[PDB]
């Protein structure tokens, strides 16, 4: 007694803005350091009758029977998991059933410290993510801050973590947890010294590596698995998996925290696993282990050099003056434009990005910069030489942007009506547009 | 630089189990209460390119742009929310980012009451969830009991709700909120009579009907919006669609409501949407409004009645000895048999159902039930007669298992040695495989 036509009879209303959406990934520059593009095997997992199945608990430990390749599919991900990020399945633990990036940080935090437990994170501003406890003088803005007791780092004027702010923080303050790892941070962590001021003050140590997963699995960058308690990452990034987080949890360094990681998850936040996740992340797990994504992972940072050195050639400051991974963030302030305004005109330009803060903002509203990001244009084939045409594409918007903020004001009302019709960015747009549109797409 | 390679060739090892997978499905009686099967336009959906997009915020306060397409599909999935459940969207509001239900509910808890904030529901061996407060002495079970203060309402031991102990409960302990609506309760709700509790303590009124939300929607049970203030649901059982939940929030009731549980849901608790998900859901509500569905609902409930008629002709007892839903909880006692030996007597002919507690029971070790529902079978085509079939299957199931137990004795070690290669259960499971493999499958 159901419906089985296909999608594009049963609901042509929806069908029409999906093909809407897949033309304009399809047609864009995307800069998008979180994002990315998935394969169609990882999508037919995505689709799979799995997700049909409650399986709450875990493997061999179901509430319900009928669990036995669901059991398969768990197990078979958290072995590719531990092999993925080279860790003997000995010494660490890994939990496959966070939704999200999000939830798997709060999991994971809570399991350590419990309600009212004390944190440490790095300020959002400075590039921490919202789930590091970032909070406001006007509220709480993360659950992570209310339901912990938080205190946030900032980096440096030049944009780097300053470890000496850390520890003093870290003494006075005497948290259970200190994060590291973050979401828009263009630079390398020295697990090491995160590991040493953890020692002094008797805290775990959490790295978050979802921007840097790859990096970290192919041993490109340093490795926080030789001196972190808890890992956390998400699928969905540089990972090319689907949208989905795993948790790592060191079991020789703390014993009985493979319970307390696992009862976190479920049942203290979670109810049933979403099955379709957990498959289709297995089949990405594969895949990462192979040496052709290491490949690929290469390619990644070849080309986010390549993007930052041209952007410099043109005259462009970026935070840190470069970088070691596959972000960059440009300090925009030489030009006197917001990253709010940079971000309008290459969305007219089909270039996508994301406004961010730099060290000097004293305040998320109107941020001084934009950061981008090369995975996904990666995916999409592009090499080192494809970067100066995209370092091209950025500056011409840098200065239209000028240009609209001259003739219209820095009012954002304002600045915003300058830009439907104008005719360097149809022109522009309809370069972006042509050079998107060809490259490889899966 | 990808791998287009179909599931099949890219990943053989997980292809053939999730094949193994579709075939235990296709040849399984399941009467899991919050099972169901989904349609290929909602796996088509779920393995939509959208799944690759950062969407931070809500439509129109988009932290990125390049969200046209996906703002569309936000705002046409919460218009089809509200239509679907007959509430005036200037009267209600809907967040349809919340990645599941237990997410969704300690989302909307959060919102209303805060960290510390009281709260009461139903206790979990009475039919509650673990996020309606779960707590045993030993141990905060559910994150619900640990960042809240939760007390627990039992049933009476009919296994009806019992407003006096309730009201007792409310006007002593003082809750902000009151959680009705429930995981395994075979009969309706007195709204009515929650809303007039709540108002006597100024506590709101909290109703998740992810259980019964079909009946809801389609008017075949009682409705909630005409007294809750906020009303949750998943997305995946009775509904139909897939693995997602909902937050409905009264704004009349409550101005400054829709903020409130917006701000929990982003940027308290979660990150990025999922887009494939919010698509899938769109995609089930215009079918949950169209009178077909009715007609599947009207459906579940004669097959239920059917169901609970004829077990109870075959002398098996029913709490509250009777449904007005689509679940039916079995008291096992008289048989001298425990819910988990008939869960695996029942897996071993492919009848999927998951234990339960009953009122009399103290432990959730050794419960004395079994619950069973009608959405999954009414899905693949099965009607009123077919259920004497089922009733029959279980009788015998129960049968068998008393034998088992006579034999190899109460041990669940012991009594499982006797389940491999038993005659009458491998003729009851090729019963069952000839019986559901000829069914239809979405
Ligand atoms: C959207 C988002 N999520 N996590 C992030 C961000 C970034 C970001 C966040 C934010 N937020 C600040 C306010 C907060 C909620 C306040 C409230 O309404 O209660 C919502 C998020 C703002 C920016 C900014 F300023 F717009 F560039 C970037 C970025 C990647 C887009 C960010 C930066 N910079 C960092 N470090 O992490
Ligand atoms: C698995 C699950 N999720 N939500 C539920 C359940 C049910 C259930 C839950 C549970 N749990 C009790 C222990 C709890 C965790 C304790 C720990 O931290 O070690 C885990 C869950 C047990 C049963 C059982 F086994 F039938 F009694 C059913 C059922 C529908 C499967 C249930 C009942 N009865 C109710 N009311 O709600
Ligand atoms: C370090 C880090 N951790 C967690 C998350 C959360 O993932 P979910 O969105 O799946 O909850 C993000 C995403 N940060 C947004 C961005 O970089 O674009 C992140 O950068
Ligand atoms: C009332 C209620 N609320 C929330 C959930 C949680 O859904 P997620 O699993 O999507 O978090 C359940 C599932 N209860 C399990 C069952 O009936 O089988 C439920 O019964
Ligand atoms: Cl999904």
């Amino acid at each position: 007694m159901f419906n089985n036509e296909p999608l594009e009879q049963i609901d042509k209303e929806l069908h029409d803005i999906l093909a809407d959406e897949e033309k304009r990934q399809r047609e864009t520059i995307n800069l998008i350091a979180s994002e990315n593009l998935t394969n169609g095997a990882v999508r037919e997992c995505l689709g799979n009758r799995v997700s049909n199945k409650y399986s709450e608990g875990y493997p061999k430990k179901r509430y319900y029977g009928g669990n036995d390749f669901i059991d398969k599919i768990e197990e078979l991900c958290q072995k590719r998991a531990l092999e993925a990020f080279n860790v003997s399945d000995e010494e660490w633990g890994v939990n496959v059933q966070p939704l999200s990036g999000s939830a798997a940080n709060v999991q994971a935090l809570y399991a350590l410290v419990g309600v009212k437990g004390k944190i440490m994170g790095m300020h959002l501003c400075s590039g921490g993510h919202l789930t590091h406890g970032f909070f406001d003088e006007k509220k709480k803005v993360s659950i992570t801050s209310d339901m912990f007791e938080s205190k946030l780092y900032k980096c440096n004027s030049q944009g780097y973590v300053d470890l000496d702010a850390v520890r003093e923080m870290a003494l006075s303050f005497k948290p259970k947890v200190i994060i590291c790892g973050y979401t828009s941070y263009p630079r390398d962590i020295d697990y090491q010294q995160f590991r040493q001021i953890c020692d002094e003050v008797n805290a775990y140590l959490f790295a978050d590596i979802s921007h840097i997963s790859s990096f970290v699995a192919c041993n490109i960058l340093n490795n926080p698995f030789l001196h972190a308690d808890v890992v956390t990452t998400t699928t969905h990034k540089i990972l090319r998996g689907p949208r989905s987080a795993l948790i790592f949890f060191n079991k020789k360094r703390n014993p009985g925290i493979e319970q307390k990681i696992n009862s976190a998850v479920f049942p203290s936040f979670q109810g049933g696993p979403h099955n379709n996740k957990i498959a289709a992340v297995a089949c990405q797990l594969k895949e990462v282990h192979s040496p052709a994504f290491k490949e690929y992972t290469q390619q990644v940072l070849l080309n986010s050099k390549a993007l930052a050195k041209a952007l410099i050639s043109k005259q462009i400051d970026l935070v840190t003056n470069g970088t070691d991974n596959h972000l960059i963030v440009v300090d925009l302030r030489k030009f006197s434009i917001t990253g709010s305004k940079l971000q309008e005109t290459c969305n007219a330009i089909n270039v996508s990005l994301n406004k961010n803060t730099i060290p000097s903002d004293v305040d998320c509203v109107s941020p001084s910069g934009v950061r981008i990001g090369t995975p996904a244009m990666t995916t999409r084939g592009a090499k080192e030489k494809d970067m100066e045409f995209i370092a091209d594409v950025l500056a011409r918007a840098i200065k239209i942007t000028v240009d609209l903020q001259e003739q219209y004001g820095k009012k954002l009302v304002d600045f915003k009506k300058g830009l439907p019709g104008n005719a360097q960015l149809q022109q522009l747009k309809q370069e972006v547009v042509t050079w998107a549109g060809a490259l490889p797409f899966p």
